[PDB]
């Protein structure tokens, strides 16, 4: 079931992917390098989901790491942190600096909970509390200074921004409770359980975000 | 034999990388990061070649030889190749960093596929090769659809150069996945020493070759 | 011991990344991008010797290879930071401070492969690592510190001040290396621990001080 899941994921991936390349040709205003961003996400996640369905992005440590879910992350979660900072740019100038900052954060925080999961005890909760002061900073990023950068870009940017901040910063903090709460943390759900949270989850992250984020950002077009 | 042809490889390898420094000392209109660019490839493809060469870059699996050196040259060198390519499009016009940053991407991918498939079995194997196979696809209908639209608004002399690369790179590209099927890495046909010498050969004229037409090219349209 | 020196280091590390963002907030002229950067330095270094002091970032010669996962972003972005010192208030010379990251990266990866390494194999690495540092010296204190020079009087006694203490600390890591278990194992692995816990705190925290305060003193 669980190689079945990752393959039906992987397809879903491939779709939005595909969907994203349509949205791009009919642009709407938003640059090519925001269709870029929200291609490569899924076709990226789709590609590490890929080679667990294959049997070879996880292996015995007793215990299941599935090691290619980092693997995914790495480049996957700095992308959407990058394209929710383009976003509260859009029409104004670029703080390539801030977007740069947040990458930073992020990749550590992926980072942190790789060495979390092949780690055992007190060090494994140690290297997760560090993960998730990385990500305290960038939500205290969005909802400060990012979420200014979005205000002095109009009402309508900023409305949307704000949207798209809630939505994925819902799904953030939902990554670490799941993890904690699983097999790599405190043990307390099923193996079933969390691959199939794991499985729901980065579709409405991978898919779900780009949609609603670019679906927004076409709507401010003029003509 | 297989020893003595890496350490040969490396030394004309920081030839051509030298060679490209004496150019950059007189560099007749070519901003500096196409010299940088050229010098980058071979040195890199060096290093990874002279590890093959001193018995490090290499290791049995499966029962046979995986050069897991060639994918770490590749996953750099290839990338730089493309980007200098998509400079060479964008030669005395715009940047579109996009379509350089879509070409990038897709070409890490592509190697990628090569290194799990190496380490791969049976239809597994082919599952990422193919994955790589598309992504090379795609990389070409880029380099002779849009990427070539690039290089043509750039007037006739400029497309003319483009043109010129893009055939030479193009046709090494195609070789590269075929080596790789044919040999012990796919079906087998081809011996260890063929595909060795095949591997050796081709990327002389790829990390040296290509950078000597281009540079030349390029440095000839200065008044 | 070894594991309370780098629980130390890292709580150094952590103070130093602290400093260096409270300065980001009053921030004298200095673009915010060279606070990122004095930021992550520490930081990134920090997490690394957390890791070697929880005992995972080392396997047993042992090899402490937390080091380069640590140099390999650390170092990169140190000579950035002494790039962009030579551009300021000038324009940027990208390709520059590129051939730098490059030639550095390149280095810290022969310093590994050199670690793995045995014999004379070991040796021709590390051989190409030193000729790596030696082009980054020579980029420093030649066509560099032309730019720097470029960009006035005051800019390019600071950038020499910065260049002279980052060199300085540059040869000490290869010299050590080479003297200690990794190289000819004339150095105690115990005396090589503290050369590594000492020479960084003054690169990763050190450097930027120096560097951070000299560039805001242009601000008067
Ligand atoms: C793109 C991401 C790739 C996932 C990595 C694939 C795993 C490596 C193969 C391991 C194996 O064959 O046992
Ligand atoms: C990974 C390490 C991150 C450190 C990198 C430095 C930040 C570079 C950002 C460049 C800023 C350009 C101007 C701007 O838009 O702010
Ligand atoms: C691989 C790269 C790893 C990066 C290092 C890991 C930790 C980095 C964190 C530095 C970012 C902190 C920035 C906070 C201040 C931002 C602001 O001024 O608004
Ligand atoms: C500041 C916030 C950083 C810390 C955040 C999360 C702490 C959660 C760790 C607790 C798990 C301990 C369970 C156990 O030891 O069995
Ligand atoms: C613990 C959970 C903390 C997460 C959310 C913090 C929200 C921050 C709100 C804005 C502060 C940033 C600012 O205004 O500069
Ligand atoms: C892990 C693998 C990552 C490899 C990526 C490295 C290769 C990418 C190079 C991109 C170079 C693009 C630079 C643009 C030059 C702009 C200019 O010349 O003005
Ligand atoms: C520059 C890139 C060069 C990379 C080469 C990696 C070689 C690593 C060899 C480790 C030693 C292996 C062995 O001798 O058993
Ligand atoms: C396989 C993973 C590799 C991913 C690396 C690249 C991902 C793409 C991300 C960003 C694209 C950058 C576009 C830069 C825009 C500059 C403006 C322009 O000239 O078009
Ligand atoms: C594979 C062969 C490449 C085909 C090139 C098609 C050009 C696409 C275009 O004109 O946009
Ligand atoms: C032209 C192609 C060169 C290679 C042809 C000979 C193949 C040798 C072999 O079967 O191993
Ligand atoms: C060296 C390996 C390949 C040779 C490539 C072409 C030879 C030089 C031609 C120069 C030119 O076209 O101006
Ligand atoms: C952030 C920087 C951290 C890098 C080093 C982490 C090393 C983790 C290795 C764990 C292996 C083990 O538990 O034995
Ligand atoms: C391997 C990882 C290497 C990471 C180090 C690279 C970062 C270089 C940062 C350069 C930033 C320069 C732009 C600054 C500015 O324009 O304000
Ligand atoms: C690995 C790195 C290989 C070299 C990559 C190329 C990056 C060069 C950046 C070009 C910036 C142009 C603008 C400038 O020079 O200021
Ligand atoms: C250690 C020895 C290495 C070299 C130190 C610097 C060499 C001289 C710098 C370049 C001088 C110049 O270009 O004018
Ligand atoms: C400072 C004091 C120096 C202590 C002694 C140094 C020993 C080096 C040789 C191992
Ligand atoms: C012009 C449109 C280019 C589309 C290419 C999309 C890039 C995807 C990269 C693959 C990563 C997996
Ligand atoms: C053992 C499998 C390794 C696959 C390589 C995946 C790419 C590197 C990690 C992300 C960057
Ligand atoms: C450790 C793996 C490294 C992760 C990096 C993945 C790429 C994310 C960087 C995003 C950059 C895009 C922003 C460009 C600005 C567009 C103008
Ligand atoms: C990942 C570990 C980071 C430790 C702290 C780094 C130093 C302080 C950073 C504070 C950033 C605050 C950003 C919001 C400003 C309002
Ligand atoms: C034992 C099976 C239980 C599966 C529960 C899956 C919950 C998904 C909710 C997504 C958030
Ligand atoms: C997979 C979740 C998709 C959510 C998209 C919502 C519909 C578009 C809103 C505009
Ligand atoms: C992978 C190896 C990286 C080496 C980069 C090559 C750098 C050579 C020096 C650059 C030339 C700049 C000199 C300007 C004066
Ligand atoms: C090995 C068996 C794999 C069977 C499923 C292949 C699906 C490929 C989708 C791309
Ligand atoms: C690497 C696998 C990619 C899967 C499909 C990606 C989405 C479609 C890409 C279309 C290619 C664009 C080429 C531009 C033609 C003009
Ligand atoms: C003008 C139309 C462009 C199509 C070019 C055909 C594809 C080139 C083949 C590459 C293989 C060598
Ligand atoms: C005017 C000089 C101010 C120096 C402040 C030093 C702060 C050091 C931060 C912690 C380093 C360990
Ligand atoms: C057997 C001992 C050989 C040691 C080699 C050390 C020399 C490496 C190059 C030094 C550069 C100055
Ligand atoms: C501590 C190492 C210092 C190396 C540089 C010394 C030579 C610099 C030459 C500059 C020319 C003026
Ligand atoms: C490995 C320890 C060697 C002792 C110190 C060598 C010189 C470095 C500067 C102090
Ligand atoms: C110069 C950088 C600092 C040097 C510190 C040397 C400490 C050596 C202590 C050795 C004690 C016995 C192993
Ligand atoms: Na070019």
């Amino acid at each position: 079931m669980i190689s079945i899941l990752h393959y039906g994921y992987s397809f879903i991936m491939l779709l939005g992917a595909l969907y994203f390349y349509l949205l791009s040709k009919d642009p709407k205003g938003v640059p090519a390098s925001e269709y870029l961003i929200a291609m490569v996400i899924p076709l990226w996640s789709g590609a590490a989901y890929l080679s667990i369905a294959l049997g070879q992005g996880l292996f015995q440590y007793d215990t299941t790491i599935y090691y290619a879910r980092y693997i995914d992350w790495v480049i996957s979660t700095p992308l959407l942190l990058a394209a929710l900072a383009l976003t509260a740019m859009f029409g104004g100038k670029k703080n390539l600096t801030l977007l740069f900052s947040l990458v930073a954060l992020d990749v550590f925080m992926i980072i942190t909970g790789f060495v979390a999961d092949l780690s055992i005890g007190t060090t494994k909760y140690i290297w997760y509390s560090l993960g998730v002061i990385a990500l305290i900073i960038i939500l205290v990023i969005t909802f400060g200074p990012l979420r200014r950068i979005a205000l002095s870009n109009g009402t309508r940017l900023a409305r949307h921004y704000t949207r798209v901040a809630i939505y994925l910063s819902a799904l953030w903090v939902c990554y670490p409770t799941a993890w904690l709460l699983g097999p790599s943390g405190l043990g307390l759900a099923q193996e079933l359980t969390e691959v199939l949270v794991f499985i729901i989850l980065p579709i409405f992250s991978k898919v779900g975000f780009s949609i609603v984020d670019l679906h927004g950002l076409r709507k401010l077009h003029q003509s």
